[PDB]
């Protein structure tokens, strides 16, 4: 009989997307599969499902829960974490989906699944499955090498042992010699301690060793020092079943098709980046200067007069929706510009890709360790400051951006760069494959799932 | 109203004197505190409760579930472990605790206490508690150094790395270097692999972090480095409150004693839990003569030489059952302790300043072991290597090894260092209970975070 896996993502589109994937994922092994979210998030899913269904492709269930916007003072159209911008905004968001708790037990005490997948962002789904002797796996949508660095940072507080704002500390226990400064960590952590992020932190991290265990979006041969460092020495039980996107597998790509191999650089920040006037139209001088040919995707006073003119052969301007994968794996993009999330880091992994790394908040800073110091298939454009807020102060200026595009297009190991990036996307196709590394770690989760008792 | 802990122990001796002993420190910080335990077991807790009671000291209430005897095919007879001899009954024993859970479940719903402290045999017992929102706490009743050994033991597999019974692997990750031999560990684990032992284990060594923390039954001052491996390397929430059994502190056998020399006479006592086979008992006796050692002897007539009592007279005393041994062990006179190197008996030892044969049998002992003889440097080895919960004829161990450990710890090159550093821990197990120690505070601590979960 059909075992049953609910999936309860935090409503954050870098979330949703992947635990759409994990759910197909599981549904094609003949597993039932839901997700719980909120109507004003269902469109995402409702429309993702069909545009990947009528293949003779599994059903994809939804539960819809009510957001208590009203009671927690969020704005009736705020059912999102990218609609919660400001620090009061934020606090009162987190506070919402804490208030989701009656609802999920109600759901489970009701369907009796076989396993909860929940968000990392809800520490206590671990307790609301236990009640009905449920069995909860933390999903965070980041890297083993994140997952681990953020937890030698929490434990050993290596960054204590500092005086200035950019003196490097190493991460303590791990295999490779990872330096950081104070800079890139989140000011709360490092100058005033405030218990709320601090609290949060310590209670998502916690959950990883008190729940059955961690599903994670990554393949053991991309970062296997890390997918046993995670286990052995941090002592969690996990799963890596990744890169979850390769599950199910216009003007631009013709514009492409017209180019040299790995001659073109994609820009592209995703939609949680929020850029400024003053910060794009650096990026412009700098692509500009470099003389590379560049599809940038951007969400006039930030062009240079006549920019759209000069750069007619050699540049594309996309505003908005771009069909990234299928650019990605053009041969003519030699390089991808990105924020390093984890799910653009995934594809730049997935299409071969060395990437300019451009960190901001969140886990990038550890992702851009991995992309250019252990997997070496990056360069960094140099911003080192954690920040949810743009200051004009932080701003990336044209001469670093215009040496970041050359060094990851024609700088000396450029070509080894995208030498070790073509191994990585062989690498990461045959995880996902039957045989493969990810396909064999879900076909034992599941296994694993279907004799608990 | 006052904070109510419930204490559920396994029902085993070992386990249920140090569980009362915690009762009894809780409740003298005027905290509530309930043991669950069975009928056949409770005159184990009643007459210990008013044989230290009388003096206005806070009451512990006793609790009695149903042990599902009949249910298992265990004899009515068999609630306690001790009973549970041979592979067979200690199985269908594992069984019936296991089914108290509804018990425990009903109990925990009409009562709704502060905190559950449940044995490490109960791992189910984290999630019995948290569907009412109740903290729970482990409790082992050993050493952090046996709790650190056994996991890293589990995790890091050094014996796999090996090719004989008798060849010695390191424990792994450890500031001090100690080695082993399959021998010391149980045959499910190294021999013919049987999952539900390991299963067990794995279940047991899971709540440690599952749950909200582990109470530890040992000093901070005792074991440092391994009280901080247990919190930092191994990750555990960790509070330190023993040595547990000197809560409450503040004849011709002791007449006997006045007449000896300081340090000159040898106390052995394997406890009432401990069976003992003719044969061996038999070797123990030779060796006591030979060794030409003073001694008096705690024993539970085919297994004593002829005329021994006798030739004996002016050196060893033999006792048939109860002792003051705690009155013995502080006695001046007594300069060893032959045990089987449990708990609770090594903790004794140290309590009295006193250095100790070992003699491991099955359970942690053995690692208990490495921690008198190698790390506090307070013992002497007997040369007992074989993990076994049955006592063969094959693996007796003979008169002549027996005499050689009496002889060591008694004149051999360190007797007297040994007495010296024993008599070290017991001034730091002394002073770790008192108002400002590190036992009497982390009990203080362990109480406020209770008092103010959420
Ligand atoms: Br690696
Ligand atoms: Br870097
Ligand atoms: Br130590
Ligand atoms: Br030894
Ligand atoms: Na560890």
């Amino acid at each position: 009989q059909q075992l049953h896996v609910v999936f309860f993502p935090i409503m954050a589109h870098g979330h949703m997307i992947p635990t759409l994937d994990i759910a197909r994922l599981f549904a094609a092994r003949n597993v039932r599969a839901t997700i719980i979210t909120t109507p004003l998030n269902a469109h995402t899913f409702t429309k993702a499902i069909e545009m990947g269904k009528k293949n003779g492709s599994p059903t994809i269930h939804l539960e819809l829960f009510k957001f208590p916007a009203q009671d927690v003072g969020l704005p009736e159209g705020c059912e999102n974490l990218e609609q919660a911008l400001g620090s009061s905004l934020i606090e009162k968001f987190f506070k919402g989906v804490g208030l989701l708790r009656e609802q999920l037990e109600a759901y489970l005490e009701k369907t009796r699944p076989n396993c909860l997948v929940a968000d990392m962002f809800f520490p206590w789904a671990t307790d609301s499955a236990a009640k009905f002797n449920i069995p909860r796996l933390v999903f965070h949508g980041t890297s083993f090498f994140s997952l681990c660095a953020l937890e030698v940072v929490r434990l050993y507080e290596p960054h204590k042992n500092v005086s200035s704002d950019e003196e490097l500390f190493s991460l303590p226990l791990f295999p490779h010699d990872i330096k950081m400064m104070r800079l890139q960590l989140p000011e709360d952590v490092w100058k005033h301690e405030k218990a709320e992020g601090k609290t949060r932190l310590k209670l998502i991290k916690e959950s990883e060793l008190k729940s059955y265990g961690v599903i994670v979006n990554s393949f053991y041969e991309l970062e296997p020092n890390y997918a046993e460092f995670f286990r052995k020495e941090l002592g969690r039980r996990a799963w890596n079943i990744g890169p979850v996107s390769l599950c199910n597998r216009h003007e631009c790509l013709k514009w492409l098709n017209s180019k040299k191999k790995n001659s073109v650089i994609y820009i592209c920040f995703g939609s949680t980046a929020h850029q400024i006037a003053p910060q794009l139209y650096e990026i412009a001088m700098a692509l500009e200067a470099s003389g590379q040919e560049f599809i940038w995707v951007v969400r006039d006073s930030w062009l240079p007069r006549g920019f759209e003119q000069r750069v007619e052969g050699k540049g594309l301007i996309i505003r908005g929706w771009a069909p990234q994968v299928l650019i990605l794996e053009h041969e003519a993009i030699g390089a991808f510009v990105t924020h390093c999330g984890w799910n653009s880091t995934l594809e730049g992994i997935t299409a071969g890709v060395p990437m300019v790394t451009w960190p901001i908040f969140a886990e990038q800073f550890y992702n851009e360790k991995l992309v250019n110091q252990i997997l070496k298939i990056g360069v960094p454009v140099g911003a080192n400051k954690w920040s949810r807020e743009t200051s004009i102060e932080d701003v990336i200026k044209k001469d670093a951006i215009e040496k970041a595009l050359r060094e990851i297009m024609v700088g000396d190991e450029a070509e080894e760069r995208r030498s070790r990036a073509k191994k990585l996307k062989e690498m990461a196709w045959k995880a996902v494959e039957e045989g493969g590394s990810s396909y064999s770690d879900l076909s034992a989760l599941i296994e694993e799932l279907r004799g608990y008792h």
